[PDB]
């Protein structure tokens, strides 16, 4: 007369499928608790990091120009700024950056060179001046939307001049130098290779054509390839995937070796030759239906290196400013998903910081001693790609933390389970739920692998048609008990699980009841 | 002495095998209801969009010049019109545009131009004047059926200029420059490339040579293939499937990554080197022989890209006006069926609407503040290919909506299966039917979500040599009370449920019984 | 005590295994009902199709010289005739065709060009003159016997003009122009391409080289393959399976995109890279030693597209004019075989038929109002090639018909299971008979879905080495009644089924019996 379940199995992130046929450990309803090998795990905690842009943080990314180097660039209004040593700001172009512009900017990697392009104003890199300045032989008249890269072959981008902002794609690069661009660049004299392309299709070509080692592919609103391998123009346009669009900008695909590809109508994973959605009946509906985006753009996906995870960035429905606030999370190395939920934030990325205090050291003396070269710190760290966040209502970044706690306040976790799998056991281990036997409860009990205490409430609801209605009961301490008493009775059982707690380790737990009687209503 | 059936093991629309035999959750006759994974759903409900031809719509299409432009077409008897704006009509042919063409016409897409053909009419493509006119150098002796793309070379078509109507094929392009049909067209002179070609076959080339990326093929009633690889002559004449021949002009192939396709014979899936009938022993004999079309032409099918459902809209023989009235509905990111019932309709097609108020607006200022461009709106369906159907007996067209509601009136939901698999419930979970012991029901009780009521007929028969006979029971609204008393002996089990509700959503049952004799007559 | 035998696992016709080891439904002796997917089913009735040759119907053919036209040839003695309007004959060469030739000549299909040679004749094509003619270049001396056709190359036929009869084959054509044969055939002589071929082997090559869309091939006795991709000298003679011989001219293999292949020792199917035979330990016995054929030729074997079935007509040994008044029938979509008997036959073929009232209309009014073009009729089947049956004593031609009655009078159903898996049932719910225990019946039920009465015959023997011995019972209505009282214990339990019924569906049945003692002799 009792069920004992256990959350190991790895089920993901499931809300879309019938949450009364979940399986044992399966999540209705998540807060920003992490399932793990050994279970239910919290991810959450952030460092304070030592950068500082004392100015409106929209785009931030990492890059350096020697081995030992750390430099950002944080971009706003008229403004680019740099972030190395004690100062920032002085790197944007020599007028006031363009009108007002605002989440529209991009940055791209090309060999040790930095890029960057705007919308509203001419691309203009970094050179040994400090100043970010247009390219040399691109004409003036120019205004582009978007850049990208691929082998030796700058500005793989795909917007014209002026005029014909819908549909273009130029090859501005010949077989360039490592760490400037061709000195040379023009595409319709025969002075080497380059050309225009239009690259027929319906939809317009947005952005980067992504990556991959034998070639680059991306999609206006179907795939579309790129390879070079032929001579008389180098460059062969081909087509792959009719059917698949995608929807946003910064809605990029991974750099993983596998390629994570996000859509208007699904999330599809492939490499080229074979596609599928990376989960259709799991997790499709929900990751849409969220809410209507209704801000389509400012939805961004970056990486996580260290663990194999990668974030999606979402709106909710209660925010209001567009940001996000909430983060799509899926496993890689195995096909499990979560779901987190956090403070309004703008955008993110991934780097390094290796601040510390440095000039003000007491003793003027002698170069026969050693500096230790800049010694101490993350020197661990260099390898580890930790992520930054630029938090909207903040001056300082931070970066996480195995310890979840925000600065000094805690951040929040709810575990849910609208119905259990309770009733009849058969033959296989495994139980099956009998809907018209109504059940009394007996009691409760946990298994945590930490000492911290957790809170739980209890939901009840009279049949599946009606709806779930919610009650609280005290937390207990697992130091000194692991069980609760309470007595109820309804159609379906409901527990509801939140903690304010350092670390939250969930295992399995045992249900006590029944069988009382049979359904009503 | 009780079964409880549930329905998610995802079966399909499962009519023509022997009905008493079905699995659980089989349906034996179906009306319009959706087999999903959670369970049954009601597909139904349209929003009243914003187009309106003011004129005969038998074809309707979309396209579009430019990004963020919305415009269509509607074709008629002298007469095509233009749907932007506020204004319609004025796009047709100078002339009277033929002899009271209807549901006979073409449409096809190539670069952006847009391309329109008929059987009693030159075909005239659409310039910047506005005006539909005819291709540049194609003499005016000629008239044509049907019209087809590929590659950087328009009019893939198989139909002379007169007198040789039946077997044609030319080529009447040469590597044309995008947006504009080749300077010339000349086959018979060898200016460059084009030529004509027999393509020997016993049946006639009705319509276009499909899709495809690595080539398209089509058949006159046996598929053929075209490869432009070779130099010489460019394609290369050559056949696929000698056995398979199609139907109608209008029951084309999907531009799916697969290939849909529907024959005299059967229904077959393929892209090329394996074939295979997509529902040989569960949905060949019923789409065939729920009437003699008798009507073969008019038969069309479109795709449905945001959820993974396609529809063959098909006469019914109740049907006189040659309409469908009903529609034949198969999943293909799962193998499961389902039919629909509508009302009378005539073509059919996907797109998008944008429609709002714009001329009239209040205050006369100055542009120093933003319009907004066009803001609002269905901003977030211009991603969404919403289909648009051309109902018959409305004067403005409509699209699908989740409410299954269809202005201001509802629509009808009816559940039918005919016999049930019940008696001795073996060593294994499901149960096996004994006709044997005759027997007495118990009560009736069903899982569904929703708050809606649903009406409940019961069936009974004597022995399987006889007919099924029909018994109405009173709703039950699911609020208070899930279960239903009534008493009655037959051979077999017949239940019939049908539902005027906003949403259905069935999810499994139980019946209650008793073996009290065997089997008589 | 009781034993349930059901017919829907899909068991073909098994005479040859062990009668009494045959799984539940499987066939012991059959009489031309049809195995189905929800149960045996009937395939006879005829309609009285409109065609009349009103002469000798040895050969006959469809063709068509364009889209609407059907057409048909009737030869014989001396005749060759028409089949269209309202007028026959008149067709057949200049002189008396030749020497009172019968079941000898042969037809082909190339192009739109219908093509005839005879055994005794000298090939004859026919042309716009309406009068089969020779070939133009083709010198008078010469004498064939069987011709073929293959890419753009008429006359892939193997037979030498005279005093070599035995083994020959001539590329006859050039690359031809589609309609016409090629302006000269010359092989000696090295105007283009033609010659002559041995291809050695022992047996002689009997008739056309077959199909398959990559390569044609067949065999003397050993197979043999052709493929023109080489040009120093087109075709590059080849061989495939020296095993394997073919024995009758007729014996062809069909046109399904697997080949259908019968031989003097077994029935094999294959593509031209791998082998099998269609039905080694179920099928090949039955066939040949039904009767030693003594008439080997005159066996011919046509297909059904409509359904996946071929039919294999062959002489019945009671039969003696050598007709063969028996088919042998195969499914290729699943693997089952069946058999039929029906009244003596000569030859069949498919095509379309239709005809209607013409030339005696009531208005003769002027021509501002529609014919309908020849509306209405068969418009649907004209897709569907019905099969067409020379029966042997009609002078009007018959098509099948669902309604299983040939023009008025009906046609007979036997249905045999010599011997019956009865006795213990296992652990597994399929049964397992017991030799041993002699065993008393009680009764028989059995589940059909018409209404129309069948007769019971039942069988009862000794000893297994004992031979069996028949008994009769009278039939029941299904509408009243279910299920017949006898008495009887014999060795083994046979029953047999007879129906004169317009349709007959066979589902289960139940048998009731008793172990009372064992066996004794």
């Amino acid at each position: 007369m009792e069920v004992t379940h256990k959350q190991f199995d790895l089920s993901g992130f499931l809300p879309d499928q019938a949450p009364d046929t979940l399986k044992s450990g399966a999540i209705s309803r998540g807060f920003n608790v992490k399932p793990t090998i050994l279970g239910w795990e919290k991810s959450g905690g952030f460092r304070e990091t030592n950068t500082a842009p004392t100015n409106e943080k929209d785009f931030i990314f990492f890059w350096s120009p020697a081995i030992g180097d750390n430099r950002w660039f944080s971009g706003g209004d008229k403004t680019v700024q740099q972030v190395e040593g004690n100062v920032v700001s002085d790197v944007s172009r020599t007028g006031g950056y363009t009108a007002a512009a605002a989440a529209r900017w991009n940055a791209v990697n090309f060999n040790g060179v930095l890029l960057m392009n705007n919308e509203l104003d001419s691309p203009q890199y970094l050179a040994a001046s400090g100043k970010l300045e247009d390219f040399p032989n691109l004409p003036s008249n120019v205004r582009f939307r978007t850049v990208a890269v691929y082998k030796n072959f700058i500005l793989g981008l795909g917007v014209n001049f002026g005029s014909g902002f819908l549909d273009d794609e130029i090859y501005w690069s010949h077989q360039a130098d490592p760490g400037t661009m061709p000195p040379n660049w023009d595409y319709a004299n025969a002075a080497s290779d380059s050309g225009r392309t239009p690259l027929p299709s319906e939809g317009y070509c947005v952005t980067s054509e992504e990556l991959g080692s034998m070639n680059i592919v991306y999609k206006s609103d179907s795939i579309w390839t790129m390879q070079l391998i032929g001579g008389q123009w180098i460059f062969r346009f081909e087509n792959k995937f009719p059917g698949q669009g995608i929807l946003n900008k910064k809605s990029v695909v991974s750099f993983e070796g596998k390629h994570f590809v996000v859509t208007q109508k699904d999330i599809i994973v492939h490499d080229g030759y074979q596609v599928r959605s990376v989960a259709d009946k799991r997790v499709r509906n929900f990751f849409f239906t969220d809410m209507n985006s209704d801000y389509f753009e400012r939805v961004f996906v970056v990486k996580d290196p260290r663990v194999a995870e990668v974030y999606v960035f979402y709106p909710s429905k209660n925010s209001v400013d567009g940001l996000c606030d909430r983060a799509l999370v899926w496993n890689w190395r195995d096909d499990v998903w979560s779901l987190l939920n956090l403070r309004p934030l703008k955008h993110a990325a991934y780097g390094y910081e290796i601040t510390g205090v440095s000039i003000t050291w007491d003793n003027f003396v002698g170069g026969w001693e050693s500096t230790g070269l800049w010694q101490a710190d993350e020197d661990v760290a260099k390898y580890a790609p930790v992520l930054h966040y630029s938090f909207r209502d903040v001056p300082k970044l931070l970066a996480p933390t195995p310890q979840a706690l925000f600065i000094d306040e805690e951040i929040e976790a709810v575990w849910e389970r609208e119905d259990i799998v309770i009733g009849s056991i058969s033959r296989d281990g495994v139980p099956y739920q009998d809907y018209e036997r109504n059940k009394s409860v007996s009691s409760i009990s946990f298994d945590v692998d930490t000492t911290e205490p957790f809170d739980v409430y209890i939901g009840y609801k009279g049949s599946l048609e009606d709806s779930v209605e919610w009650e609280f009961a005290g937390t207990v301490n697992p130091m000194e008990d692991k069980r609760l008493f309470c007595l109820l009775t309804a159609g379906l059982f409901s527990m509801r699980i939140i903690s304010k707690a350092q670390t939250f380790i969930l295992r399995s737990y045992k249900i006590t009841y029944e069988f009382a009687g049979e359904m009503w209503a």
